[PDB]
């Protein structure tokens, strides 16, 4: 009987970055509300200014990770303000039912919904926009994120242990396809309705313009770069709501990895690369073990060295001489 | 001594549903017989009317559905009538030795030849057209199967207890490469032969023109979507001999999952999405607990609704408010 | 302490071939010591004649598979003689820190470095060469090989037994983008830095346009093909540095299979395909049951046959007519 289960208000915070939760259950199972308000907006994503017209769940690419636990109650007020022009939904992977609630979450401009969802299985999921014939434009518009859902005792390795991590991130990989001209420039429109007949054939191309992190060339660098120190034990959440990838952390390993995100699976151990389906949120676990720079790739290195799918991370500690060393340093003979 | 084992003659039926079959062999080993005649057609793929000469077993894109038990011995009559113009053979990805058949069953029109294989490993298989010369050509015209070789004692979950499904169904997925003019419109030829050359062209894009379930856009909706009842166990065998796929199914789940189709290994339990790897089969196992429309997708969701690689369930039984509800329907502000 | 580890010297041999070693460690953790040189080289990868100006350790595409055990200490003195005219470096996939050494082995012409680093994890990883700004072209342009790290107990199965290889072949499979004039026919520059920018172009388009096992078209064929004997065990390494592949040995299996190479995890059993991922090597093994040639195939059968990656096993021994026979050869009706 839901009307006495617990409630608890959730406020979201922008990727990478996660709200605040526990691993382990602290409590029965919840009604878990959350509130996302769907923001239309330009977005420049590359270096050279290129722009889209992004279509956000709260303001960001991707869209926040939401976290709850095994059988709690997911309930999401989503808003579509009246300064928006277009329909708007969403589809949950964790959830059951309705086209993973699409079927019941259309909303147009000046109106809202409030769907909830029991979360019957534990992982991450992808979530996104998908209104019936404008699917892959709106995901691929940026409008997707993800969902964890713990196990109610936290996460397990392949022997059934506890891991506990100590910081976790989302990176959201966006796939976009922004219209060109014949010479190979891209296209600007003064509105959504205008772009969307030249990014049907965009699309149809299959090859991404731009394949980038939390919205942007280099957005996971430089002063965004994600952090940790040695010995810190991370889970890094990845989504790709449209296209395959093949993360990779130049310089680690996923120590324990759910390439396709579903926790009642055991974890591959010591991963190098792995890869996470298009339409899929996947997990890796690592403890950093050396100080200093690593990427975090898309291990196409086109896509991610040329495309944009590449993020930092800027590690904390002492250096590991016994893991890794130079003996003679680049010189001359 | 194979004189001495029970022979059984199977009358194939139309994908996407399955031959009559015993998931629990009721039987010792036998020889399997089957027979199919290949037939060279044109196939008009999708709703603009675009033709391709399509290559196929027993008249269908995919080729018909298999089903032995492991140690079971295949027989397939294959038969080439004299109205074809092109060679045929089949390589049964089930099969052990000469390019899996492909080396035995090479049949110009007017031939036919029958192959025996011990069917030693149970899985989901690809099986397809493999003329040496000209591989990709026929399987990416559509001549293209799987072959279920069930455990003897039917299929097992993680743990090793029995799964039984109730209905079983099988997707074939189809990336097709249509030769285009140079605006982009697609060609057309009056025999197979005619169309090769630019056939070969157009495959080493990479990029398909077209991806479809059951040899067409929308061929899996409609009066021909897919059909189940809240609490039936139904298995979704799903093949793609020539690129990766990410099934999906928008509002379920794989409860239980063999991406890659060997029923030998423990499925991947909750899977929101899965890759089954160009040249293979997989197979989902999934209870459903809502009725409605579902979409079963590709989950490039470009290559879904953009490029046809998108059917329909149609869930009948009660709705449950507890997995989901809509609290507050779509309404103004 | 390292100074009284024993050192050995091993010296490397060209792929597909690999280099003497044990399974089972036959001493304690040791400094295994390799050299590798840096070869920029003219290479032709095709049959029509295309060159590209590759970038090789030690002369050769793939770059040779090192081999060690878990817990030894891989010294690798990298030399880059001044006979090149590019900046060169290497991250090994199996260790940790500096962007796999790639922070630590930048040597410009005319220099050489000495990076060691301990080898914690069990798998078959890759290396690369990544200097920054310039990764994908010159991993794409040949510059990647694998190390194996085999636990010091050897391979084991998914019940935790031995499982020994009499052979071990390592198959390399690069996708090289070619740059194109506008009638689609491929260019040619008399220096590296002449073709750099144009490489660049070529690569965002994201198809490739030659895939190869050993560096070009039929290297694994003819007088090249792999070997083996009806009842012979062989472990095949595939690496991919920078695109997904789906190896497939047409007539046969994957008997056991580690898809992303990390031997820490119980290995897929039957497998018909495998996905590999960009950035990832794997392994699969099998018992060889018929003779006859087999095709070693990346799946998508275009990629294979049209672009390159196929190559061919002879296998020597008697046909075993019980796995598979033609019971009516190909015949008029
Ligand atoms: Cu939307
Ligand atoms: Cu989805
Ligand atoms: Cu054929
Ligand atoms: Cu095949
Ligand atoms: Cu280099
Ligand atoms: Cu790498």
């Amino acid at each position: 009987d839901i009307s006495t289960l617990p409630r608890v208000k959730v406020d979201l915070v922008k990727p990478p970055f996660v709200h605040a939760h526990d691993q382990v259950a602290k409590t029965g199972p919840r009604v878990v509300e959350f509130t996302m308000t769907i923001e239309e907006k330009k977005l420049v994503i590359d270096r050279e200014g290129t722009e889209i017209h992004a279509m956000t769940f709260n303001g960001s690419v991707p869209g926040p990770l939401m976290v709850v636990h095994e059988n709690d109650y997911v309930e999401l007020r989503l808003i579509n303000p009246d300064t928006n022009t277009l329909l708007h939904n969403i589809d949950f992977h964790a959830a059951t039912g309705a086209l993973g609630g699409g079927a019941l979450t259309q909303v147009n401009p000046g109106e809202e919904t409030t769907l909830r969802f029991k979360a019957t299985k534990p992982g991450v999921f992808v979530y996104h926009c998908a209104p019936e014939g404008m699917v892959p434009w709106h995901v691929t518009s940026g409008m997707n994120g993800a969902i964890m859902v713990l196990p109610r005792d936290g996460l397990k390795d392949e022997k059934g242990q506890p891991l506990t991590y100590d910081k976790i991130y989302y990176v959201g990989e966006q796939d976009f396809y922004v219209p060109k001209d014949e010479a190979g420039n891209y296209k600007k429109y003064e509105t959504p309705g205008e772009a969307y007949e030249d990014a049907v054939k965009a699309m149809r191309t299959l090859t991404p313009t731009h394949i980038v992190f939390n919205g942007a060339v280099g957005a996971l660098t430089g002063d965004h770069a994600l952090t940790a120190a040695v010995g810190e034990r991370v889970l890094v959440v990845h989504s790709q709501a449209n296209r395959d990838t093949r993360p990779h952390l130049i310089g680690g390993h996923g120590d324990y990895v759910w390439a396709t995100g579903k926790f009642r699976n055991p974890p591959d151990l010591d991963q190098e690369t792995w890869l996470i389906p298009g339409g899929t949120a996947g997990a890796a676990f690592y403890t950093f073990r050396q100080p200093g720079v690593y990427a975090y790739v898309n291990h196409n290195l086109i896509e991610a060295f040329e495309l944009g799918a590449a993020g930092h991370f800027k590690v904390t500690g002492e250096w590991n001489d016994d893991l890794m060393t130079s003996v003679v340093k680049p010189a001359s003979m």
